[PDB]
């Protein structure tokens, strides 16, 4: 189908972080690389979003809003996928040049968060998530977080989102044969998507605090990276911007 072709086509390619694996794994060096990777990934996310069906129909302000609020969840989701299809979730495959092993997970001073990220990665396994489900779920994540007071034009966003959820449906009901597994599959996926929010929330908090102490730990934050984390992220940690959960 058309929709499925677009998603597969606009799917971003490999992206390096530019990490110098020749230097010892120090906290400053590791995170500074993750921020750079984030900055770079942000560029591919914006283009990816613009090329998304119906995205260019939202108010220009909302387009930048939804992107600045869910960039974390998206990247984290895609990261788990790579880790799953690249190294069987054994390690966090952030980038071909920035892979995290047990040691690095500790050195990054955010081991626990990595554990959850890996749990998310492994999820792609037991749930036998197909490439089609992944693409659709990831896109649906773009419309998974907005301000409590709605966007510039909620009416459209609600319909755009609704139209993306129906896609997930068609996808889910494009191979099934029974009414049981089909209705259950939707439950499993919607749950998987919701499990992403909690993780992104911890990373949002961590990066925020890291930015504030950036100069005290010698960690560098790219331009756009520091501008979003100091303006958009705070809105989420303060409760002004909240994620959209399928379940309670
Ligand atoms: N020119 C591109 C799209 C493109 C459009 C815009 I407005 C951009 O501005 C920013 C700057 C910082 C941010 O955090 C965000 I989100 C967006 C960028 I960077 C790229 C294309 O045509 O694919
Ligand atoms: N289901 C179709 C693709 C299809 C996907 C989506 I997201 C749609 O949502 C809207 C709604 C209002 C808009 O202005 C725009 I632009 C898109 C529609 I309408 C159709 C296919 O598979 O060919
Ligand atoms: C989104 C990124 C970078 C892109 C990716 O593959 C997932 C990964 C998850 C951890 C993020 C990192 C970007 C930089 C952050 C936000 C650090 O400041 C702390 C947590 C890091």
């Amino acid at each position: 189908p058309i929709f499925l072709n677009v998603l597969e086509a606009i799917e971003p390619g490999v992206v390096c972080a530019g990490h110098d694996n020749n230097q010892p794994d120090s906290f400053a060096a590791l995170l500074s690389s993750l921020n750079e990777l984030g900055e770079r990934q942000l560029v591919h996310v914006v283009k990816w979003a613009k090329a998304l069906p119906g995205f260019r129909n939202l108010h220009v302000d909302d387009q930048m809003a939804v992107i600045q609020y869910s960039w974390m969840g998206l990247m984290v989701f895609a990261m788990g996928w790579r880790s799953f299809t690249n190294v069987n979730s054994r390690m966090l495959y952030f980038a071909p040049d920035l892979v995290f092993n047990e040691y690095r997970m500790h050195k990054s001073r955010m081991y626990s968060q990595c554990v959850r990220m890996r749990h998310l990665s492994q999820e792609f396994g037991w749930l036998q998530i197909t490439p089609q489900e992944f693409l659709c779920m990831k896109a649906l994540l773009l419309f998974s977080i907005i301000p409590v007071d709605g966007l510039k034009n909620q009416k459209f966003f609600d319909e755009l989102r609704m139209n993306y959820i129906k896609e997930l449906d068609r996808i889910i009901a494009c191979k099934r044969k029974n009414p049981t597994s089909c209705s259950r599959r939707f439950y499993q996926l919607t749950k998987l998507l919701d499990s992403v929010q909690p993780i992104a929330r911890e990373l949002h908090q961590f990066t925020f605090d890291l930015l504030i102490k950036s100069h005290m730990v010698s960690v560098d934050f790219p331009e756009m990276m520091a501008e979003i984390i100091s303006v958009q992220v705070p809105k989420i940690l303060s409760g002004k911007v909240k994620p959209i959960y399928f379940h309670t």
